[PDB]
Formats: structure tokens, sequence, C-alpha cells
């Protein structure tokens, strides 16, 4: 019932994500010189270094907020891909499945801890 445990669990999950070769296109803010029309399609860019930095700054109040930003990395990739078979989009699909598999217990434990706190 540890209400704060999610933070270190998210730090460790981000470490696993950075070790994954599939995260390489998503580790840093997108390259506007390589994709000059990116901001025409994507309103809110997001990347894993920004998520990690926001976590480390103490600027997430809950793992649900972190999860919303990570899911935005994947929906941006889906919105920008010219094809559902593209290399970078295929990497985002695998990485999304890995992330969802690991974040589920983090969210469940946090929500359970908050319910216990307010019992
Ligand atoms: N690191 C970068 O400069 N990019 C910007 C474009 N983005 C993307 C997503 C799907 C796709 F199929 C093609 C490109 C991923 C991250």
């Amino acid at each position: 019932y540890d209400i704060q445990a999610w933070k270190k669990q998210c730090e460790e999950l981000l470490n696993l994500i950075f070790q994954c070769e599939d995260s390489e296109p998503f580790r840093q803010p997108v390259d506007l010189l390589e994709y000059p029309d990116y901001r025409d399609i994507i309103d809110t860019p997001m990347d894993f270094a920004t998520v990690r930095e926001t976590l480390e700054a103490g600027n997430y109040e809950s793992p649900m907020e972190l999860c919303k930003d990570v899911r935005l990395i994947f929906s941006n990739s889906k919105a920008y891909t010219p094809s559902k078979r593209s290399r970078i989009y295929s990497m985002s699909l695998r990485l999304s499945a890995f992330f969802e598999e690991h974040i589920s217990s983090v969210l469940s434990d946090y929500k359970s801890a908050l319910r216990f706190h307010k019992r």
C-alpha cells in the first residue's frame, strides 16, 4: 500500500525501455530538420527523455500522468507513419506492448494504495 512506490517502478521501467533497441527513435525529441512537416501533423511532441526528465523533476503526481505521456509517444508515431508496415511504426508497436505489459501492475498497485489510504 505504498503510495510513492510507483516513481521508482517507473524509473526502472524507463531504464528497461532505454536498453531496448526499439526505443532508439523515441529517446529524444523528434528531428524537425529530417521531418520538416512534423508539427503540421503532430500537435504535442513527446519522447522518453522528456518523460524521464519530467519524472525526475517531480512533475508527475501519479503514474497515470506518466502513462498518458508515454501513450502520446506511441499515438504520435501512429499518426505520423506513412504506412502501418513502416520500420519506426513497427518498433513503436512492439515497444508499446512491452510498456503496457509492465505498467499495468504499477497502475494497479498505485490505485490500490490510494484506495487503502482513503478507506
Ligand atoms: N526521432 C525522430 O526524429 N522521429 C520523428 C518521426 N517519428 C516517426 C514515427 C513513425 C514513423 F513511421 C516514422 C517516423 C519517430 C521519431
